């Protein structure tokens, strides 16, 4: 599988945090 941005955006929106965003092959968080 690869990494999904909708996925990881849903996952890290409902995670305590803002938003994140899937660059260079890894996922970042960004909190309020």
């Amino acid at each position: 599988a690869v990494c999904v941005y909708r996925t990881c955006d849903k996952d890290c929106k409902r995670r305590g945090y803002r938003s994140g965003k899937c660059i260079n092959n890894a996922c970042k968080c960004y909190p309020y």
